[PDB]
């Protein structure tokens, strides 16, 4: 539904524009007498319950973004809603997603910002007070929950599914990162030297050179999002100039294309001129320039054939060096430097110091950067350059860029292990796809024809995948019921979005030669693999039917398994896995919160579940060939005679830190982990040649499951407190019950270990639901607990999420999948829902929290693949298409 | 169920003690780097949702308040629970209402007190970091709401139901408030002379000279809370002394009972030793000191029979003089002194200056109270004295006061229009209840027995009125009428301890603040309101009394409105024309119109329905004669005539009647609320046509009521538009003077449903009930006027004090009653009832009804406008109405007959 301006209540001193547009005044309601909130009401009749996505058109001009308070029924809905700075004449669009009640729903929106958590402003106060005057006009009001507008993932990485991995990164990828410089292609890793950043950055300077005006350059301090389109192209949207708080006239958009089964990154910039029609054309210059890792001793020599930088770089003692171009596809109006930097682009604005002024303008006239940020023209050799703190560029000169006219300016990255080979590459990606001197025509032509290579690519592998029943997709593998379901279609655009958006974000961070998942693609996280992340990351890919990279993960996790060699405890024997591994190696376990035996149990399970998906899909070979695979047979053998001999006199496994790391004890997720792993064991008991291990597993499943029943008051406790009806955290090592009440015991019944229509399931679930709800149907992990709040050990920052237990949309998930299986749709259909609105700016999967104080998604482990994960696996739950159980457990081998 | 200190999770910095208790730690939760809740958790399981009150067994014997934020399922409640400093070795209990869920609830009290709303804290943030560490003992969950713990009504009248009120009123009755004082006796109104305060105050000093203390004058500067009984006595309950912020370690109460049908207030003072058993008895001095209204000349000579001052104050230019008697039931050990104050007692200690020192360690060794201040000997003539600022006092010394053994302590006060009329009462109230009349010196013993004597006599005379009323159907009531259903109904009856006492407590408020003189109700007795009487309010607030079965106070309510219209000699246009009312009337005069917001033009139609209602229910109680005597009495029947005339006749071109500033007094056009009361009016006009020998005109006014009601239920969208937004399915606020839409979405809108103008169950009621409750909700069940509005909170109106209520568009129990009685009628008793639990716990300590409004952001109702009798009508009409005790509807509006 539309509200034109004249639909609007106005409140206090917002006024009718003559421009038929709503006058929103400056900043924000005082705590003085006779104060009255400033802004726009209207109703809306919502048919049903449940999530609607509220829009408003609006121009704000000012060089500072407006905040207004997001008010449905009287109550304020987490944090503000931000109307960013517009370029020239464009009208720009600010939405939010908000639970609605059945029938009518009063709007509001105003300045009443004044609200605290924990002592808090959902953003800085100051911000909220220079909240500038700016124009809304229509809302609209559409059913269904969209991504988060106001938080973007900031650091995402681009595969090319062989050997080469490049991140793209924002300017600020924490709040408590102290230096500022994006958007930029920060980190390169390729197959050659995996660990090895061959960048220091690949990056985009942009001057103004418009006869009559100002010239002025505009180097890489703006605010951006970035997410990938259905056919994994990356897409970074520009916002303001940082440093002086402007929209800039042109709207900046890039796309990084890295090409599967080659070896090139293609980038394209396009700019749009947002003035009015019949004002002055503007004229920019565009320089795309690339410092080589400082430490490797690098010499480039130009090739004006392919019209490229050709750099070799030092890879350290005993190895091969690698050879880059970094290319122009832009040939008539291009020159070209090589030398050094001239500025540390690192040291030279800080996000901190808010609009400060240009730092252009205090650029040194020396170097490829310095001499671009000066004056526009690039300062080093033309011919080449060597030493350590290499630097290439090309700047394409005299844009032209008419008002509403976009231009597209692209550059491209190759690597080689030779010269010869990347001259070959040069010839091969300087041309269209079918297909000697490169000129303008045939450069944008070989732009655009890879980077739609790509896209077809992307296509290929994801029309593996299984479609969404009820969606649009039909390229795809068709929609199938699984085992025990029935096709539940929906035609939920979000569902589809977020499905799509969810796999290809697993596969852009998954390692290409390794199969290893990026726990987060936010270096918050150092890039590490966490082994449970990566098993319940494959789980989701095998639900979606996306067997081969699944397959490719598995195998990787069997190959890194501990053997025992060095064993010292139970908790690093054999059948058992380091917590952390390197996500550029082979096998680099990394020493982390130890132990956590939850990842044994998740192997065996995900294994099971992968085998049975294969033969599921009729690929029977490929089944045949995993469960025979000696590396796997014998990981998962030892993994499950692990489980067996180490359960305990109480029917118990060993005291781990489990999924939170964070307590040690005999926690009930680790333990249902424990249970349903001898379960997986002993159903592929006969496919691995251990017919005779099955019953003793079985057995071994059911004593595991029945301590895990039994009451916490019984003469040797269990883990279910029948009093209170839920799960426990653990029993503590003196044999004390842990009461508190977590969001991951609903585990138990995501795998079936109790019935979801279970007395145990749904006494859990509503406890749960109770005591851990915010935001409507946020779960929180449990309650008391600071992790990316007052925590040290936040990612971010402390005090990026600022209400206490922020809500997890993995727990959501778990919430969603448990009341889809008790026949709860409505509350299953609430929770997609609440996780398609945790998601970041253009569909991207979070990371790990979402702060149920500011209605946002936490940035710096945005994304997390095993959040992806989770939504695909309760969303294709919900359609029937997966189901999340295990066989029951009953002590009977099948 | 009992949740025992073992049961907690204890978080951060909470401990246990060896003393079995959990020690709670000082301070708020900072935001600061791995800062934790500290505090106590525990889960409940609830059999059915709805509202639960937790409780906690605490002592707390610093010299400051401790806060804790309560959290139920994660979610912080609105404000905080205050947990104040405990006598001696007393144990205290904290208690909250909050809703829980069906199944597990975590109950969980922690220092995260650091939630803001509209950028203010629910205290003080000073008070919040100065928490002190203190110890919790058991919790209780028990099903059912309770009253507000932490806002009392800080002043009430006590009426004899004939000539004299008097007003106790705490230390202060609003936040803007600069002075402190209390609490006291403050106002005194009698018959002869309405309008005058005769008294400053009455108030008592007490003096610690227990042997090897510091001997120490505790003045009047306590935090205190004040409720009435079953019985219509007032209790006062002293908590810490403001300016040192100390819990005595004797725990002071009062009781004051104004004897219905004489002229005596007996002041009751209890005070128990909190100390541990076997420790040092104390010893008090007691001073009960009166300053006489400043500005009248008097003159007071010790009457040493009796043991009192005789007070003659004059009373102003040709007015005979009033006599007062200020007493001591006390003989031995009481001294008595008068003359001046010898300080100003509302300038010598101010609450903004918090534990600021005890005021009485500066007063100057002069008067009557700087004296007792001083050194407990207060200053002054033995004989008598004479002048302007007169005051009285007498001090009972060495009162030996035992660990755990209450002490009484008691005084009187008594008028007459002659000295021989108070000598003739002197000898009635020196002697227990039916003594034969005796002029000899009273002794300890008469006096102990009279004071009590009388105080009994005063329960029992408001038993005898409350008899009148209804038993509530399922309560342990039994003395009054039997409980009956309203015809067609069936009894609903409810066990609910809760409604009982908001019952009982709504009955007696509401008889309480009744003019003895003139039978008009004050809108609030709470003199932000200046006393003054709101005609609308009123009427409310006997339609109440006459459901409850109350018809004699109701009666001599109506006969009052009635006398009191407006006749329209001075007519200057319809708004004051015959069968009008003023908006304002004073409650201490016969017929004084006081000018305020005008047009208001919902009393002449609430006059009507409530005059209607008032003879049916004679009717039901078979009270023929008193039913026949009001129809036909020619002052309320030609008042009735004039306002059905003044309906009908105003019916404007569009079929509404004429435009107001209606219930919020706050905006002028044509208010669906007063439009309903138009209709409703004239429906009433119709019923009651032949029985007011205008059996012609019933058909007109049937006529009348259904034009009303068509153009209320006419679209908005309509050629000619009426009030109901048939696209969005609510009535509007009104159609503006110019003849626009004001869309606003106002919960008095239910009134049309509550009346019945459309049936309860049909489309218009239930599209409306749900517009109201999804969009004005806040707090669960608290019910918003309608948002954007600013009355308790920014605006400069706000009769408290500006941000009073934090949350713009506070929560108003009369709204939240509406939906009851809606949703009750349709069919939806969980809604009902949840709203009725809402309503329960927004009333005031002890169980008084609140003011007009409720903090939805603090959890607190409006200290400044409790207590308001319209508020506790709508609350007893809510109830009655859930036990078809009686129904709110009237007769279907068809046009016929
Ligand atoms: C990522 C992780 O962050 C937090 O973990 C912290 C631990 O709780 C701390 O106790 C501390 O562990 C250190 C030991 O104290 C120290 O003695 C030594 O053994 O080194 C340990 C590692 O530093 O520091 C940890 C932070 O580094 C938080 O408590 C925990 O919940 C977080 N885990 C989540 C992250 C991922 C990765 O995506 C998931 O795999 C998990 O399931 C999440 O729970
Ligand atoms: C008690 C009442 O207070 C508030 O009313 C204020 C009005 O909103 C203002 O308009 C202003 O009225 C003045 C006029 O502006 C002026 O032209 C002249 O007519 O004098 C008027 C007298 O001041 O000031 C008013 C306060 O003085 C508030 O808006 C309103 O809702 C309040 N009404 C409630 C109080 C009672 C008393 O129990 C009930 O009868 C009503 O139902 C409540 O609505």
């Amino acid at each position: 539904e539309q509200f034109v301006a004249s639909d609007y209540t106005l409140l206090g001193d917002a006024t009718d524009d003559p421009n038929g547009m709503v006058d929103m005044p400056a900043g924000q309601e005082p705590a003085t007498t006779n104060a009255v909130p400033s802004g726009v009401e209207y109703n809306f009749l919502a048919a049903t319950a449940g999530y609607y996505t509220v829009s408003f058109a609006y121009q704000n001009t000012a060089n500072a973004a407006a905040y207004e308070q997001l008010s449905i029924n009287g109550q304020n809905e987490p944090g503000v809603v931000e109307f960013d700075q517009t370029s020239g004449a464009s009208t720009g669009t600010a939405y939010a997603s908000v639970y609605l009640k059945a029938g009518l729903n009063s709007v509001e929106l105003n300045n009443q910002t004044t609200d605290e958590t924990n002592g808090l402003t959902p953003v800085p106060e100051d911000q909220l007070q220079a909240s500038p005057a700016f124009q809304i006009g229509t809302s609209t009001v559409a059913a269904g929950a969209s991504p988060s507008q106001e938080t973007s993932a900031q650091s995402l990485a681009i595969s090319n599914q062989t050997d080469m991995q490049a991140f793209v990164q924002g300017e600020s990828m924490a709040p408590k990162q102290q230096w500022t410089f994006g958007p930029s292609l920060s980190e390169l890793h390729v197959g050659s030297n995996d660990e090895l950043n061959q960048l220091d950055f690949n990056a985009v300077w942009f001057r103004n050179v418009t006869p009559g005006q100002q010239a002025e350059t505009y180097s890489p301090y703006f605010k951006s999002n970035e997410s990938f389109d259905a056919n994994g192209v990356l897409h970074v949207n520009y916002g303001a100039y940082s440093p002086t708080g402007q929209a800039l006239p042109v709207q900046i958009q890039a796309t990084y294309a890295n090409v599967p089964n080659e070896n090139l990154i293609v980038e394209n910039l396009s700019l749009t001129n947002q003035n009015a029609s019949g004002t002055q054309p503007l004229v920019w210059d565009v320089m795309n320039a690339t410092g080589i890792n400082p430490g490797e001793v690098s010499s480039t020599t130009w090739d004006p054939t392919h019209n490229a930088w050709i750099v070799t770089e030092d890879q350290g003692s005993g190895k091969s060096p690698l050879y880059l171009a970094i290319g122009d596809y832009q040939v008539s109006n291009s020159t070209h430097a090589a030398g050094v930097d001239g500025v540390n682009v690192r040291g030279s604005y800080s996000l901190s110091s808010g609009a400060s002024g240009n730092p252009s303008l205090n650029a040194p006239d020396q170097g490829v950067i310095g001499g671009f940020e000066n004056n526009g023209t690039m300062v080093g050799s033309s011919s080449g350059a060597s030493g350590t703190n290499l630097a290439v560029g090309t700047t394409d000169s005299d844009v032209t860029l008419n008002p509403g006219q976009t231009v597209d300016l692209s550059y491209y990255l190759s690597t080689a292990t030779s010269l010869s080979q990347l001259d070959a590459n040069l010839d091969k990606y300087t041309n269209t796809v079918g297909s000697t001197p490169m000129t303008d025509a045939t450069g944008a032509s070989a732009a655009s024809s890879w980077t739609q290579q790509t896209a077809t690519a992307w296509d290929d592998t994801l029309n593996q995948a299984y479609n969404l029943a009820g969606s649009t997709e039909t390229s795809g593998q068709a929609a199938t019921a699984a085992s025990g379901q029935t096709l539940d279609p929906t035609s939920s655009a979000a569902a589809q979005s977020a499905y799509r958006s969810s796999l290809i974000n697993i596969l852009q961070a998954q390692s290409p030669e390794y199969g290893s998942f990026m726990a987060s693609t936010n270096p918050s996280y150092e890039y590490k693999v966490w082994v449970r992340d990566s098993a319940a990351t494959a789980i989701g890919l095998d639900d979606a039917g996306l067997t081969q990279p699944a397959d490719k993960f598995w195998r990787w996790m069997a190959s890194v398994e501990q053997n025992g060699m060095n064993a010292t405890y139970s908790g690093n024997a054999s059948g058992t896995f380091s917590t952390n591994y390197g996500e550029f190696d082979q096998n680099l376990p990394i020493g982390f919160v130890a132990p956590e035996n939850d990842s044994q149990g998740l192997f065996l399970i995900g294994s099971y579940r992968h085998y049975e998906q294969m033969l599921s899909e009729g690929q029977t070979q490929q089944a045949q060939s995993f469960i025979s695979d000696p590396t796997v047979r014998q990981a998962l053998v030892n993994s499950a005679n692990w489980i067996q001999e180490n359960i305990g006199s109480n029917g118990l496994g060993p005291a781990d830190y489990s999924i939170w790391e964070d307590m040690y004890g005999y926690h009930t997720f680790t333990q249902v982990t424990y249970a349903e792993g001898l379960n997986a064991a002993s159903q592929l008991a006969s496919a691995m040649g251990e017919g005779n291990q099955a019953q003793t597993w079985a057995t071994g499943a059911e004593t595991i499951k029945d301590a895990i029943l039994r009451p916490t008051t019984a003469s040797t406790p269990g883990l279910w407190n029948a009093q209170e009806g839920h799960f426990v955290e653990m029993i503590n090592q003196n044999g004390t019950i842990d009461n508190t009440i977590d969001a991951d015991t609903n585990i138990a019944a995501v795998f079936g270990l109790v019935s979801p229509t279970s007395i145990y399931a749904t006494e859990n679930a509503q406890a749960v639901e109770n005591a851990l709800t915010q935001d409507n149907f946020g779960l929180s992990r449990y309650q008391n607990e600071t992790f990316y709040q007052s925590s040290q050990w936040s990612p971010g920052g402390t005090y990026e999420a600022q209400g206490i237990s922020p809500s997890w949309p993995q727990m959501t998930a778990y919430d969603s999948i448990v009341s889809m299986d008790s026949g709860n749709t409505t509350q299953a259909n609430n929770d997609l829902s609440w996780i398609e609105q945790s998601y970041d700016n253009g569909g991207t999967p979070p990371g790990e929290s979402y702060d149920w104080a500011r209605g946002q998604p936490i940035e710096s482990t945005s994304s997390e693949p095993v959040t992806a994960s989770w939504y695909v696996q309760d969303l294709l739950n919900s359609t029937g298409q997966t189901s999340t159980l295990m066989p029951a457990i009953t002590g009977q081998s099948r």
